[PDB]
């Protein structure tokens, strides 16, 4: 009955049934292709809790993707690292971007959020009123046509792959309406079950919750559907201890004032009640 | 058990824990949002039992899409009419398209996946070389680099919406191989279940048959996965009749020559075997 009984579930059932599968370094991993689980957004939060996840990283990325920046600097000023490696000299070069200030990632999650189908040209650049603003389209449909069968975010961009650091993993989320509550569904095409799904189920999660409350519904659920779900070879045995722990309940997430448009969110926004994971 | 009851059982769950949800017209459904089935394609085709599905609409189709046309009169010359709705007068008109001719679908399916990010003009433009090819994109990976986590063709084109009769219900699939065999998920955003989805699974189940003979693996899995997954409340007797039908074995399919690329394919090369349905139900 505790939602990250699925997580904990998914994970066996890799470790069980997944076939061996390499990345693109030749490095292992043990792999299932679809899976899918459903996490309750009603009076509590998803942040797993049978190993910390990085709140402050979930939060700071997707502000920062809010505000469409793909500069990988701008994230890392806030303390949160996790794009910089993308974003290195040395990687960037690798992939023949050698014109490109450090750091810039190409026209990544927040570009095709906020301008879909625009020329990108770098980070720098001036973007205002180019491509199509899918997350405020997003929120405007919720607004005025609730029972929408058409209300997705979609950052694969078929025309743009070639210039991104990394294709993005979260390749597009649906959202949709019933009883006054919102859902949101992520199709993931590759999931890292022991370092990246705890934080990507937190990330849409909280998008989830900041636009309900833009459009002033109740969150619903959060259903999250993977391709690639891969458990890397040298996680078996951490995640074989940490399948044995049992998960606390889930924290709740308050936002701590009335906030009207999606760019007007701030870290201060919000907060974390009762999260207690267990230890590394 | 047969691959089958994952979708009765689908149907069963929305009929049992379904919410009511008004749809564009305001027509009314059960409406469940997110689901997930996995129908084998191991030595055997998920064509459904419970009640036939329009084979020949499923395979003409999807070869009008493979070829790139976006002309619904291009299709309904095969006999299959399922686009001509959308491409009539009326409906172009009503939704604000007067200077387009008819069967004029717009920028959907046929055109995302061989031209994606193409200007589009209308349906008797010559495309050659314009836009991205995803579904040539997707058959190159898969023979070079058949453990890719980005075998994604996607029809979902959020600066084309405005000029499609229709945006897309399949809004992306994905491939995946691992052991020789292709595997395709599909992102489902709207899954009609009595009319629409059976026929869905075996149009990406074709795709799937295709694309692996193409590419010299064998069929694995075809992983569904919807969106807001419905019932039309008056195909509730309907469904509760099939409901109580038990599935017999899913056919096979077999594909008649070797076959070279993904444009060469012709209806005369395939076959349905064994595709034993009860009756039809009218939806």
């Amino acid at each position: 009955r505790h939602g990250e009984l699925q997580y904990l579930r998914q994970v066996e059932h890799i470790l069980r049934c997944g076939f061996k599968k390499e990345d693109r370094t030749g490095t292992g991993t043990l792999s299932v292709f679809g899976m899918q689980a459903r996490y309750s957004l009603r009076d509590e939060f998803p942040l797993l809790t049978t190993k910390r996840v990085f709140w402050k990283g979930v939060l700071e990325e997707l502000l920062w993707f809010i505000k469409g920046s793909t500069n990988a600097k701008e994230l890392s000023s806030k303390g949160v690292r996790i794009w910089d490696a993308n974003g290195s000299r040395d990687f960037l070069d690798s992939l023949g971007f050698s014109a490109r200030q450090e750091g810039d990632l190409g026209p990544v999650y927040g570009f095709q959020w906020r301008h879909f189908g625009a020329e990108y040209k770098d980070m720098d650049s001036d973007y205002s009123g180019q491509g199509v603003d899918q997350l405020q389209k997003v929120i405007d449909t919720i607004k005025t046509n609730p029972d929408d069968r058409r209300i997705i975010m979609c950052a694969w961009n078929p025309k743009d792959l070639p210039l991104m650091a990394l294709p993005p993993c979260h390749a597009l989320c649906q959202f949709y309406v019933v009883n006054g509550e919102l859902s949101c569904q992520l199709y993931q095409r590759s999931g890292d079950m022991g370092l990246g799904v705890p934080f990507n189920i937190a990330s849409y999660a909280l998008l989830t919750y900041m636009i309900a409350h833009i459009t002033g519904l109740q969150p619903g659920d959060f259903v999250h559907t993977l391709g690639d779900a891969h458990i890397y070879l040298n996680h078996i045995e951490p995640l074989k201890i940490q399948l044995q722990r049992e998960p606390r309940p889930f924290p709740k997430l308050k936002i701590l004032r009335k906030v009207e448009t999606i760019d007007d969110f701030k870290v201060e926004d919000f907060q974390i009640e009762g999260y207690n994971p267990h230890p590394t």
